């Protein structure tokens, strides 16, 4: 079930943005499709790119410069919203760190979150269903990734599925949300005061608790404003200390937080992936 | 006498948003500069980007994909705004094809457009000033490209000021403004219903006249539903015989008016003009 909402050519391939009616979020909800050139040839590869708070699928659309390589690389290349929209759908109106654009790609408990907030079921269960159904993808060759809150929902569903996808990287993530200031409050709300129904919401806590990904590609600019108290990559490094994980994580001096510092290393990501995705 | 609104570093360069106080448009306007690696050792030559109807400097500074090929061939891109701007601008609110955002790049002489609508005065002369004074910019290096309205911009620009440009080429432009239905209103709105006054503002027109300028690159995709009505390329074809003016028209199957083909070209056309930048 689908609608099409726009179809533009870009680099040879077909950009679009299409809505359907989400049965796990119960909204309207709005996701971009970029399709290369090569699928009419064959199915081709998914990498299913997450986005952080405030944005729609309309900010890595239009700026993470990634239509040039995906067409290169023939990689499909799957957009979706970062929560629940609607009329119906409660916010909180005042902070942008919590509700709608707000997700954290999780599945809510509490209420009145839990009716429309499931945006884990949406990411790794709904939206996959309807991509396959509909689109020229090869679903045994998919990956994941994001930016900051979207990085999160990449690492975090990477960890809890490793054997749906076959690579994961992230641009600025918050690799430990459980005590990052712009993710606590969000995460008290969506799942309740006790922590430990959290820890399988945190990067972090899943590795401490056994859950294991191949490798991950974590790109990070210094001059992040997020950096020190929201992000904190290193955290991600000694979770990892002693186990099999492999991370490249690079530090960019000067790069800030924007789709400047993410489209300028967009190609690297989309390389990351096709040469893992097989 | 400038603002600086954001910067924010993109491959290696930097992209940067800045407001002033302009004397010809009495408003206060916003403009984007990207500077690129080149200018920390030395003075880069200068593209200018014109936008067309609705745009703001926003439009292409977000969508245009130039970043990537103008900090490898170590360009200036500045991308002006399209109209004056300020809340006791006159505007045809609801006509988008009028007013804000469609200031045709021409300096109104008819009331209430003649005390702020002065883009071709701002374009060519205040701008530049303030460009050369704040940026480490080679001025005896400057090439000027556009979309459609900006096309239209850059194309008029040059042919009047060929000792000032390099080089010149535009995505969709309006090359007969004078009898295309989205700017014929204009040109009778700002310049007068005699049609005499309108040929200093009309490609066509101009190369009818005299103006010369070494060639032109103009990339039209064939699905632009604009094309028929309010492009026609191919007038300026017709133009330019028994000239001495070149032109490479290109026309791409599938291709529509949007930044999807816009951005699909952008390299083509940063290469040629840093071909003819020198
Ligand atoms: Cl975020
Ligand atoms: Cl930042
Ligand atoms: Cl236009
Ligand atoms: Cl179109
Ligand atoms: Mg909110
Ligand atoms: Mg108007």
């Amino acid at each position: 079930g689908m609608n099409i909402i726009s179809q533009n050519t870009a680099f040879g391939g077909m950009q679009g943005v299409f809505s359907h009616q989400s049965e796990t979020l119960k909204s309207e909800m709005t996701f971009a499709v970029y399709v290369p050139p090569k699928a009419i040839h064959e199915p081709c590869p998914v990498v299913w790119y997450l986005s952080g708070l405030t944005c729609t699928h309309a900010n890595v659309m239009e700026k993470g410069e990634y239509r040039r390589m995906a067409s290169e690389l023939g990689l499909v290349v799957v957009c979706p919203d970062t929560s629940p929209r609607g009329n119906d759908v409660p916010d909180e109106l005042t902070n942008w760190q919590m509700g709608k654009g707000a997700g954290f790609y999780l599945d809510a408990t509490e209420e009145p979150w839990s009716e429309h907030y499931q945006m884990y079921s949406y990411v790794t269960e709904e939206l996959p269903a309807l991509i396959g159904q509909h689109f020229r993808a090869d679903m045994s060759r998919q990956s994941i990734f994001g930016h900051s809150m979207g990085g999160h929902g990449a690492m975090t569903i990477a960890l809890k599925n490793p054997e749906r996808f076959k690579s994961c990287s992230a641009f600025a993530p918050i690799v430990a949300p459980s005590s990052a200031d712009w993710s606590e409050p969000a995460l008290e709300k969506y799942l309740g005061a006790d922590r430990a129904a959290w820890r399988r919401y945190d990067a972090c806590s899943l590795v401490e608790d056994g859950a294991r990904f191949p490798e991950f590609l974590i790109d990070q600019g210094k001059a992040d404003s997020f950096l020190e108290k929201g992000l904190r990559p290193w955290l991600f490094e000694e979770a990892i200390k002693g186990t099999d994980i492999g991370l490249t994580l690079r530090m960019h001096d000067r790069y800030d937080h924007s789709y400047y510092f993410i489209s300028t290393f967009m190609d690297d990501h989309l390389k990351w992936h096709a040469e893992r995705l097989g």
